[PDB]
């Protein structure tokens, strides 16, 4: 029996083997029909023990599987293992029946992929089934029609008569046939998240995992096989993106016969899972794509498909609003008057939204205090939230609010009356970050209050926008209304709490932008963008740091979720002094949006700040919405350049950064990518250039001198 | 509050930081104080929880730990991991005393590098505790007087009155500051073990670990951090050798700080440890060289430590017996008079040693039975083992024997007797392979068993050698004796079980010389060094395969352990047909031995190995005890090099070889290393040049053709 | 270097085919093939000689070395494969073919009829072989 | 006279310079390479084919440096040790994709196959007959073809 899935111009191929022994078979270009040209010559394998004495050259250690496990002849790292209650970690998963069907479900309580038509997509379920012990395990697996997309996942059910305790339960796992490949991951940390990093595989084991219960900023939830010679324009690339926001394991491994065995999922670390006679568990999806046009035309795959098939809510197509925050500008210093003001500006100046950031609610004078205890404060705004939100409206602003409801502080009402609603283990000392603890999200309770709470004080004014914020990692993981057996469960719960308290929350209010934050990109991942629309990039706000956040960042995620803000000079962060036209670019480049004192610039400053408001809606559609185009890497040298080309191929917009000025500098040159060659284009402020001579020949750069400068060109067809 | 430790021309350094917690300082070259110049400038890191509210600059996840904890606040991979009886896993160790005296002790059931006088070492032990759950761990450090030696072990105790369940038991960890290194392990398979892989660091995870009870060809117990530009004569290298032959993990982790944390121990996968109230748990240790000599430099001090500080018996410092084996002679076609009527020639030849192979119990005529039932076949072997042992005797030859105790075939008399007393678990298909299955050393029963019958089927022999063998891979790991719980401290146990066995053999026999054995060196570590002064380093024989073997081999395992037998071409593992000089030259470099059908050579090569034998016995001094200097690698180029000299640098023994014939071939010079230059050497059959020179110019290489040639030279001072 | 006929011939047959060697010193058993060998030459003459030609693996690169001759009307094709040492316990091989139309299928002789698109995308493995120098020939015709 | 030649079918330019003295005063070339182009950048790896006798043209691909790099041959011949070709590639390009810049000389004898990288990141690509050890006279009236 052979299982053949077409993904748009990409092929998923599997083959059953034996006595249902599930078997890989191939994943690359769309192929017709796999007549066996890849083949599979079998042989003995000194050391590769058999399950079947009869013959030795049968072997789990030597076979290319979908779903493999350890403890029966496979010495590789399994995508599953279960502790059953003689203690054995033995499992035999054998082909039981399959399912085909039109569509995409959805998986319980958790965030996936989704479809609008039947048509657009299409299922196959393997059901595996380990007969003896009773076990359940179905296989997921979805191609679209029009994108190069994968997406797998497992179920997993106790049919049996015993308790069952899940070691391991990876989302997925795939046997490459040969290791000549380099890898490429998004390592990095709080104000440089995601910088991308291409090594060569090595003979063992290389993997990105977090164990902070987040994303984290330390190692972002994506892994992907690349060829050698394969580059940002041309070659095959093999990517795998995780759509979770909580613990996770993007692990590669070599063999001793140059196989690459590619597993993802949530880590195994720190982590088990009970599941009782009847009980269920279920594993989020991880997307894989495939292509032939280098690590852009990857991109671009990742970037429609999680625009407009896991971006959800009304604003999934809707152009973002340029917004103002207030966060770098006054931090804890303000009140109603001083915010009142400056919005007459703002409006004159176009922004299309304002919002309050940190310290309205409580006693938020500080870091230190007050978190959970969502009331106003009297003293900054007597008129309180609802006087405030309407009074920007009717300036012609949207009024936006920042919220941490996952937070809880030491100093701070509810906390006296629920000391332990935290996460947090008995007779142990609780940790603070940032002066904080976390609350217990695998409670029911505390969910029903907390979706609850917010959505009062979110409905108690007309509220456009919401950021949602998240500034701490889980320390003494444990929960008290958890059972001592089911504990480790914690980590997935909390995340599976959250998932459900963000979904209703986010059908209560259709009306409003939700942007999911945690000290810029802590959680800046697929998980976090089905129930928010778009995210916080990144705290750093340097707009030559911010090259490296959104070069890496744009790798997998869309250019409408990345948040973008212009800030001050000396920079907050870094204290690099960068012009505000430069600065501008930069973050005209993603979600357009400011952040810092206007009050302290000058008019000349001021004034420039009125044309890049307007000059940005102008390109709104094409930046946010349009193809992306990464033409030079600040992690290969001295540039960084990018550019969005519309989907008619009529319109383009092109960006040039270069960060180190060097005397007596050589002429430099660049070639666009993306547009019609057979069409010619009018370059404002130079003139009509063919477009076939903008690809071949190249556009030259003039020479500047000083610092960070930067460069943008519109183009549009005749 | 500071701990210095002087191990040869190196130093150790660690720390008591605030409220008792263990820092790692300094791993370098010595040092007579660290008064803190590489100081500890303290940060407030992003995302870094901590312990202390009123201290945002102390976090775990920001200090370098000596045996660092997951839950809080550390978010890196800990050295260990604690399951409680409610489940959570967060431990806090806290400084609770320390002691200090001079020699080296012994670790309980493990073996460990040993001392013969009190002088050689120095041992520092902190004793660690949580005192909350009354746990205790103590932490083992050594220093060697002579070496730069660092072996680093813990000994965990259950002080308290509740049952620890152990998640992981790392035996060590340190935490470098920086990460600017490439990081070099041994990846392998059967038939080419140990090969030298070097790889630039990842941002993230890379490891090199066995799950298959066993050392393994796949993946050498050993790691190692070199600079960038350290070569194989000079540069910083941190090499990490571990004392165990089952389940290991060697894993070096690189955080978002650019800090790499290198662990070592039993691989904590498929792994748990109960430990009821009272009872302890004691790790094997990881020994740790630094070295500014480069490579060769790491391997030297790793060579001599070996074989007079860990090989053991009174055969430990004595020159090894040129040996001949039958196996792929006439492998299991093979009786009493077909080994006498060529005992004769083999007697003229100087061979000091015979060994009888597999084929030799029970009705091993093939190699699917048998296994287990140690008694001798009466058909093949009509006078037994008195006879035929004491039939050699006569003729001036030692006779030696293979074993494989750790198994047991489906057909034997003793399955059929003790079907329960292999590894497997309840109602799980037993997989085979080589149609063998693995004994149950968990089991005191078992191992009582073995140890008293192979010993008296030693004695009922003059045997003076044994080669032990051990062919499968462990499957359905599990135990009948032991509890649900316990189970999977079966692999450990099976190797406390093993590692007991040898201890009594080796301690009731010091007069035969035992040769560890696995298809190979599938368990070459210093584990069986200890009780085996010696391995069969490889099945593969080709003179070329074995160039890569032995030079990778040499890394970290003393020469006098590196078995090199002579082969018949075409080779029976690779085809591959090589010249008697060549296939001479390549085992002459390691422990000389033979084995190939003596009845299909002519006259010719039969003188010729007589003149093999009598030059190896005439360096044979030089090349097992003196010291090692790699000098060409196989797996830089087509040619490869090493050389012998003695202690006082008077004697001296050359090898190269090159593999590829290139017509009109360039020059070749080769420069050696290690010499004394104020002294000149006189060459044999070319004259005498000066020592300087042959270190700083180099020699020439005469011009030959056709491939896999070989040449040897012999200096002597003058 | 000893190289079997084979090898020496299929690396001989990449160009306009030819011999120089003592022939009185071969056996008859040589001879035979070496009849085949000239035969084998001629039919594919045309396609060797005035076909495109593809480079597939590098000798300067590794240990093996590949290349194939494919017709101009992209229904004929024929490949070489070569390997120089032989590695005891090596992993197993596959070659992806280049220059075929992937809208059409292939018949190669004694293997199967394999689809274009899949010798170009998926590639075809290479059978387990051990001793050193060996070679491999393919024959590619449209159907 | 500088002598460009388009192929419809292939991608083929040919380059020539043909030398005439018609003046009335005696010329002495010291070097009259055949070809010489001028790019704008230097970003590239290069190719050429050096070896010897029972081991020729072996592939060499290096990177360019900041200054001259060249193939030649003084021995009257194309000669085994530097086959009369030089090629620039781009960085990732490689057997089956990149964009890749040849230069084949159509001559037997001396041959200069030089590369040059000045101050400002251009590549100096020239060939033709090596100028080392070669003169040409041209009386007045007289012409040579390269
Ligand atoms: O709460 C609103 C805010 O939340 C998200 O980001 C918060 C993010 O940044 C924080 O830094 C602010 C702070 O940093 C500096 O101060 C210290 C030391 O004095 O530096 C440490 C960080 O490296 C920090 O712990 C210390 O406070 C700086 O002096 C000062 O000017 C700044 O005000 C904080 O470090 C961190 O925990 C995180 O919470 C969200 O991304 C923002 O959009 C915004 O909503
Ligand atoms: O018995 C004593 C022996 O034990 C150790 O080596 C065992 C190790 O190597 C074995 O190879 C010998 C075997 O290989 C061939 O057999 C097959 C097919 O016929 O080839 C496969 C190898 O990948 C093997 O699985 C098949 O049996 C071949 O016929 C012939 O050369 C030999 O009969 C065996 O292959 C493997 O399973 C392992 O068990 C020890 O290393 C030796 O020193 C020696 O003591």
């Amino acid at each position: 029996k052979q299982f053949h899935l077409r993904a748009g111009k990409a092929s998923y191929v599997m083959q059953l083997f034996r006595s249902g022994y599930l078997a890989h078979v191939y994943w690359g270009k769309a192929v017709r029909d796999v007549r066996g040209a890849r083949a599979f010559p079998r042989l003995d394998r000194a050391f590769s023990p058999n399950p079947d004495p009869s013959d030795r050259t049968f072997s789990l250690d030597t076979l290319l599987q979908e779903y493999p496990a350890y403890g029966n002849t496979d010495f590789r790292a399994p995508a599953y293992q279960v502790q059953l209650e003689n203690g054995s970690t033995v499992t035999d998963l054998r082909y039981k029946t399959h399912r085909i069907y039109k569509g995409k479900p959805r998986l319980n309580g958790l965030p996936a992929t989704y479809v609008e038509h039947e048509q657009e997509a299409e299922t196959l379920e393997i059901v595996l089934g380990d007969a003896l012990i009773g076990l359940e395990v179905t296989l997921q697996y979805t191609a679209y029609e029009k994108w190069n997309v994968i997406t797998r996942s497992a179920r997993f059910e106790n049919k049996g008569g015993e308790r069952l305790k899940l070691l391991r339960a990876l989302s997925m796992s795939v046997d490459f046939p040969t290791a000549d490949y380099d890898w490429i991951h998004l390592p990095g940390a709080w104000g440089r998240e995601r910088w991308i990093e291409r090594r060569p595989l090595v003979t063992g084991v290389q993997a990105a995992e977090s164990r902070r219960g987040a994303s984290s900023h330390q190692q972002n939830p994506f892994i992907a096989l690349v060829a050698k010679n394969a580059d940002e324009h041309q070659g095959e690339v093999y990517g795998f993106s995780f759509v979770y926001s909580g613990n996770f394991l993007a692990q590669i491994e070599v063999d001793q016969f140059g196989t690459a065995r590619v597993s993802m999922g949530i880590n195994p670390f720190d982590f088990t899972w009970l599941l009782q006679p009847g009980e269920s568990f279920q594993t989020p999806e991880v997307v894989m794509v495939y292509s032939d046009q280098g690590l852009n035309g990857m991109s671009q795959t990742y970037h429609e498909l999680y625009r407009t098939r896991l971006a959800r809510g009304a604003f999934r197509d809707r152009e973002r609003p340029i917004l103002i925050n207030n966060w770098e500008a006054t931090y804890f210093d303000f009140n109603e008057e001083k915010i009142v003001n400056i919005a007459r500006t703002e409006a004159e100046l176009g922004i299309e939204l304002v919002v309050l950031d940190d310290g309205w609610f409580g006693e938020r004078d500080d870091d230190r205090r007050s978190l959970g205890d969502w009331i106003v404060n009297r003293r900054k705004l007597p008129n309180g939230l609802d006087g405030l939100a309407k009074q920007v409206n009717e300036l012609g602003l949207q009024f936006g609010l920042w919220v941490e409801p996952e937070m809880v502080s030491p100093n701070s009402e509810l906390y006296r009356k629920h000391p332990d609603w935290c996460l947090h283990v008995p007779n142990r000392p609780r940790s603070e970050g940032r002066n904080q603890l976390v609350l217990d999200y695998s409670r029911e309770d505390v969910c029903d209050y907390i979706i609850e709470t917010i959505s009062n004080v979110l409905a108690s004014a007309p509220i456009t926008y919401v950021k949602w914020a998240m500034n701490r990692h889980m320390t003494e993981i444990g929960s008290s209304a958890l059972p001592p057996e089911r504990q480790r469960e914690t980590a997935h719960r909390y995340m599976l709490g959250l998932y459900r308290v963000m979904d209703e929350i986010t059908s209560r209010f259709p009306h409003i932008l939700f942007e999911s934050c945690s000290g810029g990109g802590g959680r800046f991942d697929p998980g976090m963008l089905y129930y928010m629309p778009q995210t916080w990039t990144s705290d750093n706000t340097d707009a030559v740091s911010r090259l490296k956040i959104q070069y890496g960042t744009s790798l997998v995620y869309p250019i409408s979720a990345m948040g973008a803000h212009v800030s001050a000079v000396p920079n907050h962060q870094v204290g690099r002094v960068a012009s505000l036209k430069t600065r501008g670019h930069v973050a005209m480049s993603g979600n357009f949006g400011y952040e810092l004192d206007i009050t302290k610039l000058t008019e000349t400053e001021k004034q420039m700040m009125k044309q890049q408001v307007a000059f940005y809606k102008d390109v709104r559609r094409l930046v946010q919405f349009g193809t992306f185009y990464r033409l030079l890497s600040p992690f290969e040298g001295n540039e960084a350049a990018w550019m969005f080309v519309s989907a008619d191929r009529s319109e383009a917009l092109v960006a040039y950064f270069r960060v180190l000025a060097e005397a007596n500098a050589p002429l430099s040159y660049l070639r666009l990518k993306g547009l019609d060659s057979n069409q010619d284009y009018e370059i404002e402020g130079l003139g009509v250039y063919g477009g076939d001579e903008l690809m071949y020949a190249g556009v030259a750069l003039p020479y500047r001198s000083s610092d960070f400068i930067s460069m943008m060109w519109r183009l549009k067809a005749v």
